[PDB]
């Protein structure tokens, strides 16, 4: 899966910026990465306490938001070739629970990525 390198890089960056992100975000994001429409990987980005954490599999507690999309579509979002809001409205990106939290996540992580 192409997305594995991205989740690992998010975990490495959270070592440095995690405390500041956690204050601004305050939530737990679960990711179901599909291939052949079948779940090829699950990840959690826990931005709720400490320096935050990225780990494999479902949230240890409740996830605020769950996003489901293909490995390819996830990579296209990360490469700026697919707008995440456009993918959502076209039905390529599924988001459950608190949908707008994940758009907050998008904005904050884009800000830090520019530093």
């Amino acid at each position: 899966l192409q997305s594995t390198f991205v989740f690992e890089e998010i975990g490495r960056r959270l070592k440095d910026i995690g405390p500041e992100v956690v204050k601004k975000v305050n939530a737990v994001f679960e990711w179901h990465i599909t291939k052949g429409g079948n779940i090829g990987a699950k990840w959690t980005i826990d931005l709720k306490s400490g320096s935050g954490k990225v780990y494999q599999g479902p949230a240890k507690g409740a996830a605020d938001t769950t996003i489901i999309l293909s490995d390819e579509d996830f990579m296209e979002v990360c490469l700026g070739k697919l707008d995440p809001q456009k993918a959502f409205f076209s039905g390529r990106l599924k988001a459950r629970g608190n949908i707008m939290l994940s758009q907050k996540l998008q904005m904050i992580l884009k800000d830090y990525a520019k530093l």
